[PDB]
């Protein structure tokens, strides 16, 4: 009986596993545009893509990874808010089973049909690991998904999934380029917060980029298709894998723009 977001296992029943989902800085949260204070004191967001050797697609039971070679200063995030570097090393993406629903953050209670999340750790940790274990451990990228013209940059993805329809299924994934997933305009939402799944560690500085990608209705049918399910299993078509927003408590939204 394990955690996902079944009808019996999902986000309002992790905090049994995981008491730190009850927490004081869990992720994700309504963005209030309104309330988010503008600081003249954050910089530009560097995102240094050029060099990201990408490996691998994983169906981890919930969502699909792309996995990155992070054993060398190659992609990384920095700037914005973030003291010293971080380093890329997956992402992933959550989802609904209808276009009006599957972001995790919410904008003024809007929600996308999609949110992308890069996941980066901070390269004074050493690893991944280590990094989760500490308050300014991660930075992840949020970008959110509207449904409208198609992506091109995500087609090299969407075609890749029927070979890892299910569970524990890989496959290689080599030369991606994951500047094909971002906006044209860097402008941001910065706030401290948590991963989404368990085990919801706190550990995460949240980046939200203001500007959505649009994908076709096409590519996010396609992300419809996976299953949660193991192969032989029966079918659990992988949807609504998003957890809700929670509460923002003793938290300030910071904006990178007026
Ligand atoms: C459906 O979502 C997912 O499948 C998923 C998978 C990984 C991660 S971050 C890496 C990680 C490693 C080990 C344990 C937890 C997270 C996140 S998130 N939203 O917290 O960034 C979400
Ligand atoms: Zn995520």
């Amino acid at each position: 009986h394990h955690w996902g977001y079944g009808k019996h296992n999902g986000p309002e029943h992790w905090h049994k596993d995981f008491p730190i989902a009850k927490g004081e800085r869990q992720s994700p949260v309504d963005i209030d545009t309104h309330t988010a204070k503008y600081d003249p004191s954050l910089k530009p967001l560097s995102v240094s893509y050029d060099q990201a050797t990408s490996l691998r697609i994983l169906n981890n039971g919930h969502a699909f990874n792309v996995e990155f070679d992070d054993s060398q200063d190659k992609a990384v995030l920095k700037g914005g808010p973030l003291d010293g570097t971080y380093r890329l090393i997956q992402f992933h993406f959550h989802w609904g089973s209808l276009d009006g629903q599957g972001s995790e953050h919410t904008v003024d209670k809007k929600k996308y049909a999609a949110e992308l999340h890069l996941v980066h750790w901070n390269t004074k940790y050493g690893d991944f690991g280590k990094a989760v274990q500490q308050p300014d451990g991660l930075a992840v990228l949020g970008i959110f998904l509207k449904v409208g013209s198609a992506k091109p940059g995500l087609q090299k993805v969407v075609d890749v999934l029927d070979s890892i329809k299910t569970k524990g299924k890989s496959a290689d994934f080599t030369n991606f380029d994951p500047r094909g997933l971002l906006p044209e305009s860097l402008d941001y939402w910065t706030y401290p917060g948590s991963l989404t799944t368990p085990p919801l560690l706190e550990c995460v500085t949240w980046i939200v980029l203001k500007e959505p990608i649009s994908v076709s209705s096409e590519q996010v049918l396609k992300f419809r298709k996976l299953n949660f399910n193991g192969e032989g299993e029966p079918e659990e078509l992988m949807v609504d894998n998003w957890r809700p927003a929670q509460p923002l408590k003793n938290r300030q939204i910071k904006a990178s723009f007026k």
